[PDB]
């Protein structure tokens, strides 16, 4: 009876908080007529500040989430989103947008805390069903946010400036409703850790999937950060409505959901050979990335959207398998630490790559050549994994 209130309230909060009408339209608004921002500045100054900031912020955020009850950190994330949107609304030059990027990274770092809070608060007896409901609610919220943001403009035909105010309104409702969720009762953060790490390191499947997580995720995220900019380069906005950036995000979310659902049905069956699956998926990703890099004609923008949605979907299909193979080794007590370290390594590799191939004081290539380099990178990863599979087969052939 009483428990119904809390179990519904958590899902409601998650769904409402996921709403952000202008998140998918952030890049077109920066290069919109109101703001005098050139493409070279958007991809060399503003986009690289976010990656550096993420690397600097990820560790303290995760370390502090435990010391404070999870509610303070969730509130901090909700308010940091408000700060980001305020900076975007009143951005006046490159420095302000950098500050905005720094703040955005801060919101990004605390995104993972929500699941841990869900686990800590909900009673263990009824944990699985509640967690499933919460994941469904948050995924539905993410899916509907972009759909609303894009259907407001595409048929409503409102300006970009209005969209930011309308997004700020919901962003304020999110923080207002993020204030009354009850605090976790008790979650306060040792040879056991050392022994567990030593034992876990021996499993080879864990090694392989951890390496894939370190590299392919870094490569995937880099493509995601600058893809919007490439889209803007391909076709300037003749009208503010012909842009379908939000539609692509909604389609990508739907494809990711449907393919992740498929993954769980073959998590064990296809575990007999994993290197071959990795090689195939990475080869398809490399092909799609190259096609994105070489698509130039204005009348092929729909094709570019299709390529990106396929690319994002393909990567999403391979996340559940990695998570399942990694998690089974040890209980949830150490799974969080393993994922944190792995994600921290996936943030250092990205930081080193991006500084060299994106920001000034380096190559500083424009978007097109940067995507060509990313295509070569993915193809090299595919080659490495294909050769590893060939070696393993040479073992099985004899």
């Amino acid at each position: 009876r009483s428990w119904r209130h809390l179990v519904c309230y958590l899902c409601f909060y998650g769904f409402m908080a996921q709403i952000r009408p202008g998140e998918s339209f952030i890049t077109p608004y920066l290069l919109g007529p109101d703001k005098n921002f050139t493409r070279e500045q958007v991809t060399n100054e503003i986009t690289p500040v976010l990656s550096y900031s993420y690397l600097a912020v990820l560790v303290p955020v995760f370390l502090l989430t435990d010391y404070l009850r999870y509610t303070p950190v969730l509130l901090l994330q909700g308010l940091s989103f408000v700060s980001v949107w305020l900076l975007l609304l009143l951005g006046h030059s490159v420095a302000h947008m950098q500050l905005m990027e720094l703040f955005y990274s801060v919101t990004m770092a605390a995104r993972i805390a929500y699941s841990s809070y869900i686990f800590s608060l909900v009673r263990p007896a009824r944990y699985q069903r509640v967690a499933g409901y919460s994941r469904a609610a948050v995924l539905l919220g993410v899916f509907t946010s972009s759909v609303l943001g894009q259907l407001l403009v595409t048929v409503g035909r409102v300006s970009f400036s209005t969209l930011n105010y309308i997004s700020l309104a919901f962003l304020t409702f999110s923080v207002v409703l993020a204030l009354f969720l009850k605090r976790p009762k008790r979650s306060l953060f040792l040879a056991r850790m050392l022994r567990e790490l030593g034992d876990s390191l021996r499993r080879p499947q864990l090694r392989l999937w951890s390496l894939w997580w370190v590299f392919n995720s870094a490569g995937y995220y880099l493509v995601v950060y600058y893809v919007h900019i490439l889209w803007n380069e391909v076709d300037p906005t003749t009208n503010s409505a012909r842009v379908y950036n939000g539609a692509a995000d909604a389609a990508s979310t739907l494809l990711g959901a449907i393919t992740s659902f498929a993954a769980g049905f073959v998590k064990i069956r296809w575990a007999r050979w994993s290197k071959l699956l990795i090689a195939g998926v990475t080869a398809t990703q490399a092909g799609l990335v190259f096609l994105l890099a070489h698509t130039r004609h204005p009348s092929s923008i729909w094709l570019c959207y299709a390529a990106f949605v396929l690319f994002r979907g393909s990567y999403q299909f391979l996340v559940p398998i990695a998570t399942f193979q990694i998690a089974s080794s040890l209980s949830k007590e150490l799974c969080a630490l393993v994922f944190g370290v792995n994600t921290f390594f996936a943030t250092i590799v990205k930081t080193i790559i991006t500084f060299i191939v994106s920001d000034v004081r380096g190559l500083g290539l424009p978007v097109r050549k940067q995507f060509q380099l990313y295509s070569v990178y993915f193809l090299i990863l595919s080659i490495i994994y294909f050769l590893g599979a060939m070696l393993d087969g040479l073992r099985h052939c004899q």
